[PDB]
Formats: C-alpha cells, structure tokens, sequence
C-alpha cells in the first residue's frame, strides 16, 4: 500500500528531478562543458555549473537559474527540462556555428564564456546565421585600443582583416600589414591590464612582435578574435589541401601553454642569471624581459628527441650565480640552456610543457620553421 501514499508521491517528484542529471546528454554543462552540472536555466531548458549560472543570473530576461538538487521545482518545470536538455540546446542554440568559431572552456577568461554565452543566448547567433556576418564574411574593419611599441599608452587605431588581401592592417597607407599564415591571437586580459584585452603575435624574419588590443565592447573583440579564427582557416584549407576541416581547427589560434617567470643565463652558462618572462607557443620559446614588451630579447625553437633536443630536471654541477633553486636544462643542437624556477611546482609544469614538445615528432612544416633558428 506504500504506493498509495502522500510519501511515495513526494518521492516520485523528487526521483523526477534529480534524474534529469543522470541522463548521457547532460553530463556536462552545456556552456563549458564542466563535469556534473548542478544548476538550470528553466527558461532555456539547459543544465549548466555553478560558474555559468552566475553568466546567466545576469541576462534575466532571457535566463532564470536554480539549483537541481537544492532548489523546489514546479511539476511543468522538470517536464520543461525533460523535454529540453543540453542535447536539445545543441540542436537549438548550436544549430550554426561556424567551424572556426572559438568554443570555451573552464580555463577560459570571464569575457570568453561571458559571450558565448550571450552569442548563445541573447543574441541567438547560431540560429540566425546572418548575425555572423560581422565575423564571417571575410572582411573586417573597425576601431581598437592599441598600445604603443614602447610608450605604455593605448591609442585608437583603424583595424582592417581582409581574407582578399590576405592579411591584418592597421593604420595610425597602413601602418603595417601583416599576413595571416604568421598572425596568432590570445586572450591576455590579465597580462594587458584590461578584461577585454587581446594579444595578437605577427612572425617576421623569424622575429615576433606582440600587438595589445582591447575594446570598451566585449562583443566586439570576441568578434574580432572569431573573424581572425575565420581568416586562419581560411588560408590553412589553402595551404593544406586535403587536411579535413577537423584537422585545421585546432590551428586556427593557439593559447600558451605556459608563460611565467623563470631566471637564464648565457650561451657561456657563467653570465649571471636573469629573470625573463617566458611564453611557450607550440615549440616557440620566447623570453621577454617585461610581458607587454613589444619583442622578445631572444627565441629558442624546441624541437624533437629525434633532432636532439632533450629537456632534463636540475642543472650542471658547475652552475653558479642563480637564485630560484629549481633548475630545467633544455639541450638543443646548438646550444644547452638553463633556466631556474621560484618554485617546484612551476619547475614540474615547465618540463612537462618542454617534454610534450620534445616527444612529439615534428610535422613537415616544422623542419623549414626550425632551419630559421
Ligand atoms: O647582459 P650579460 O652581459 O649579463 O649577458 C647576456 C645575457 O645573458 C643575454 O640574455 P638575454 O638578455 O638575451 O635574456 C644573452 O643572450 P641570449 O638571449 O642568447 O641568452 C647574452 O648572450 P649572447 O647575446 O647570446 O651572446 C649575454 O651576453
Ligand atoms: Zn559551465
């Protein structure tokens, strides 16, 4: 007789609920794709972490958020869900985005999530595919926040991306031009002083220069970021023909994997140590003295094991004049670098970062990059 009961209809109510969770297609958040997502937007039918509920708590005209296991839920409300869902949503509010379009994750910066989000959501860009021609259409002009090479200062400059052309320019008759097959672009809000803050690195004579970027709008630099993605692939399906679309997307931009301070010495190994900023771009290692410099002060290329480039815990018994205790020795062909780490944590993550590099087997693109050096 249990099943007659008041109880057994409370509980049947709350089974309802909490199993929505445990179906395959919402394992995950549908906005960053985090573990066990444990909140709901009952207006938008999707089941999303506690860090993106917060993105939604603040477009309230379009989501209303609350916690699947600690908030009451409305009989149509959990049927809402059931016949909704993160699977649904992707057919729904992902219906069209572009293949090269930037998908974030956890690590990601506030903007980035933040306006995916809003793409998503409000704007309901991907399912009205003419709002993507801002970022789509292979041209691109518009004003940014630009700092000076040297100066500190942010001025505004004229950007053009033109797929035609080939190439970035911006003018202060531009005042450079910049091609695409060498442009990469990061998001660097807390290196650049600014949540909107974009860097974006042009390769000439082997030399990089960094470029900071923002804009007041957020919507506009993440769509200046997407139209240079959208460029990018559009010159690699050029230069790799036969590559799928798959294989390029991973290549369209590259975030670091990993920057912070580390102290080197000299090609003599006996100069003195001195503290540098690094960034890890692919098999680029550059050394900066500030962050926001505008040139690195040198560039090593890390190559394959089977090249001769290795990469080893600790330095020589004869080093002497560093300070930061945890050594890295990277063996190059031409040279054997030291650098010191403040900590070991940073040590452990700096050589695994060297190590992926070095046990990677170079692609053919790779050996003409490395002849440069
Ligand atoms: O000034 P110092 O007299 O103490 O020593 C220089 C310093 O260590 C440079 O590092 P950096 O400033 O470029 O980080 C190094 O260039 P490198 O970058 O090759 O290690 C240069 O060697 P070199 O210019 O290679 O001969 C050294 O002479
Ligand atoms: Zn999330």
């Amino acid at each position: 007789s249990g099943r007659e009961n008041l109880y057994f209809q409370g509980k049947e109510r709350r089974r309802a609920v909490l199993e929505l969770l445990q179906r395959p297609g919402n394992a995950r958040c549908a906005d960053c794709g985090a573990p066990d997502p444990d909140w709901a937007s009952y207006t938008l039918g999707v089941f999303i972490c506690l860090s993106c509920s917060g993105i939604h708590r603040n477009i309230p005209q379009v989501s209303k958020v609350k916690s699947v296991r600690l908030d009451a839920w409305e009989e149509a409300q959990v049927e809402f869900m059931a016949s909704h869902g993160n699977d649904a949503a992707r057919a729904r509010f992902e219906s069209k985005v572009p293949s090269f379009y930037y998908r974030p994750t956890p690590s990601d910066c506030q903007l980035l999530r933040e306006q995916w989000i809003r793409a998503k959501y409000e704007r309901q860009e991907f399912i009205y595919p003419e709002k993507q021609e801002p970022y789509s259409a292979g041209y691109r002009e518009g004003f940014l926040w630009k700092r000076g090479r040297d100066n500190g200062q942010f001025l505004s400059r004229k950007f053009v991306l033109t797929e035609r052309e080939g190439a970035l320019k911006y003018f202060n008759e531009p005042k450079a031009v910049m091609k695409i097959e060498h442009l990469n672009a990061t998001f660097q809000p807390a290196k650049i002083g600014h949540p909107h803050g974009l860097q974006v690195t042009y390769l000439k004579d082997n030399s990089t220069r960094n470029i900071f970027i923002y804009h007041e709008d957020g919507k506009e630099i993440v769509d200046w970021f997407n139209a240079l993605r959208a460029a990018r692939f559009h010159y690699l399906q050029v230069a790799f023909p036969g590559a799928s679309d798959a294989d390029l997307v991973p290549k369209l931009s590259r975030n670091y994997l990993k920057e912070g301070y580390m102290e080197k010495t000299g090609p003599k190994q006996t100069e003195g140590f001195r503290k540098r900023w690094f960034t890890m771009d692919d098999r680029r290692l550059m050394y900066f003295k500030d962050p926001l410099d505008a040139f690195a002060r040198g560039e090593v290329f890390i190559g394959s094991k089977e090249s001769g480039y290795t990469v080893l815990h600790g330095f020589p018994p004869s080093t002497q004049g560093h300070h930061w205790p945890h050594g890295i020795t990277i063996v190059t062909p031409d040279r054997k670098f030291l650098f010191a780490c403040e900590t070991e944590s940073d040590q452990r993550e700096w050589v695994a970062a060297f190590q992926k590099a070095v046990d990677r087997p170079m692609l053919p693109q790779e050996y003409a990059v490395e002849a440069h050096f």
